[PDB]
DNA sequence: ATATGACGCT
DNA sequence: AGCGTCAT
């Protein structure tokens, strides 16, 4: 009544760099700009695997994970940029460096959590408060929100996309409850102003565009982000949640896209997020466990407490390569040679990381996949990482996995390996 | 034959 | 420690 928490304490955004690897290649090669374009890894097998897709190409049905040969059938004029290949493996250094460029700009505006190479969560709570002070009581002009959509508006008693956007924004701002510096809706609005400014700076200083969502927590921010793309941002208010969730498939909510989300759908006989509200917290815990049940109970009401962690650097640095089909590794000599290739890239990236970020990794995780095993990893083993030395890391990696070899003759390697993965972890400040 | 990274469970 | 889950 006067006491239930409504999950409106924070202002949180999620920024997704639009088809990021494509933009990186389009910046470098202007001939690819404003065209149907994709980024592909490798080339011999069916033209290579597509890993990023321009919005012009998406309109022809081209998607990630598609074979480039198949993408060309959907989009004959598709332009392709190829991921750099180093030591016979994909090398993502150009995109990591671009990601760092963006993160350093974002950091000037608010607290950033690196979510992936192309996504960051943003905690705007303190930046909003400070901006509310500077603003004084001056009202928020629509000119400060030139790319913002207000989810759920316009509503109530013009057929162009941009006209609908401005209608909803005018309706939101007209209503906007500004006498109170503690209105959650006002705080979200100021957060959206800051994100416009942040996105403007990113585009001016790198050429890169992005989409964003602004709401009260990470899950709603991420959901908001996907509602209006590309190069747009969406504000999802607490009040918009009942209507938004009433037709929102459960699998669209972060962390419910897999087996848990499935189980929610099958056990409860529901399909939309909003249908979760009819269950008590105990009943959800009974089906899905105490933590998951409490989380679903809060989440279906728009409430989620996962903090934006102040960390722009990845916690682990890893290198992996799959060896599919007939390329699976079947000799001891192959296994050793590719462990060295992986270890040499890893030494390079670790040395750059130590100079850039004043830290050293202390543990080496070795993971492999054996042919026939659908799992990401068939086995993981760890050993100490004391020298940034490719030959020692690769030798040590072989040592900890060599006993997995089933074959009688140790010149051969059985069962064949379909993946090798080296990951450096357990960093210490250096 | 759709390269990574974070984190949960035990 | 080592495996399972979810994700970009
Ligand atoms: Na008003
Ligand atoms: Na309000």
């Amino acid at each position: 009544g006067p006491h239930m928490a409504t999950g409106q304490d924070r202002v949180v955004a999620l920024v997704d760099m639009d088809c990021f690897f494509v933009q990186v290649e389009q910046r470098q090669n202007p001939h690819l700009r404003n065209k149907p374009c994709a980024v592909v890894q490798y080339k011999s097998w069916k033209g290579g695997g597509i890993i990023a897709v321009s919005y012009e190409a998406r309109a022809f049905g081209v998607t990630r994970s598609m074979w480039a040969d198949d993408a060309k059938k959907l989009c004959p004029d598709l332009l392709l940029a190829q991921v750099r290949e180093s030591r016979g493996k994909a090398n993502l250094t150009k995109y990591r460096e671009a990601s760092v460029e963006v993160m350093e700009i974002m950091s000037r505006f608010a607290v950033i959590e690196r979510a992936s190479i192309d996504e960051a969560y943003v905690d705007l709570t303190s930046a909003v408060q400070e901006r509310l002070q500077k603003l004084q009581g001056q009202p928020i002009s629509a000119d400060l929100l030139p790319s913002t959509y207000i989810e759920g508006l316009p509503q109530g008693p013009t057929v162009q996309k941009e006209g609908m956007r401005k209608q909803g924004l005018f309706q939101w701002l007209d209503s906007l409850q500004i006498d109170n510096l503690t209105s959650p809706d006002l705080q979200l609005t100021v957060g959206a102003v800051i994100v416009e400014e942040m996105r403007a700076a990113i585009e001016r200083e790198t050429g890169f565009q992005c989409s964003a969502g602004i709401s009260h927590n990470k899950v709603l921010a991420k959901l908001a982000c996907g509602l209006n793309k590309p190069n747009r941002q969406t504000l999802v208010s607490h009040g918009s949640v009942p209507q938004l969730f009433s037709q929102m498939p459960i699998r669209k909510i972060r962390s419910l896209g897999g087996k848990l989300g499935a189980s929610v759908i099958e056990i409860l006989g529901i399909e939309y997020m909003g249908e979760l509200t009819q269950f008590t917290e105990s009943q959800l815990q009974s089906h899905f466990g105490e933590k998951n049940g409490s989380w679903l109970y809060a989440m279906c009401r728009g409430i989620e407490h996962d903090p934006v962690k102040p960390r722009q650097l990845p916690k682990t640095i890893g290198c992996s390569k799959n060896f599919p089909g007939k390329t699976a590794l079947a000799t001891r000599e192959q296994v050793q040679w590719w462990l060295l290739q992986l270890a040499q890239e890893l030494e390079e990236r670790l040395t750059k990381d130590r100079n850039d970020n004043d830290r050293v990794a202390t543990q080496l995780v070795v993971s492999i996949r054996v042919q026939g095993d659908k799992r990401l990893s068939s086995l993981r083993r760890c050993c100490a990482l004391t020298r940034y030395d490719a030959h020692k890391m690769s030798h040590d990696a072989f040592t900890v996995i060599k006993n997995c070899n089933t074959s009688g003759i140790q010149t051969e390697w059985s069962p064949p390996l379909t993946m090798l993965f080296l990951c450096a972890t357990k960093f210490s400040a250096s």
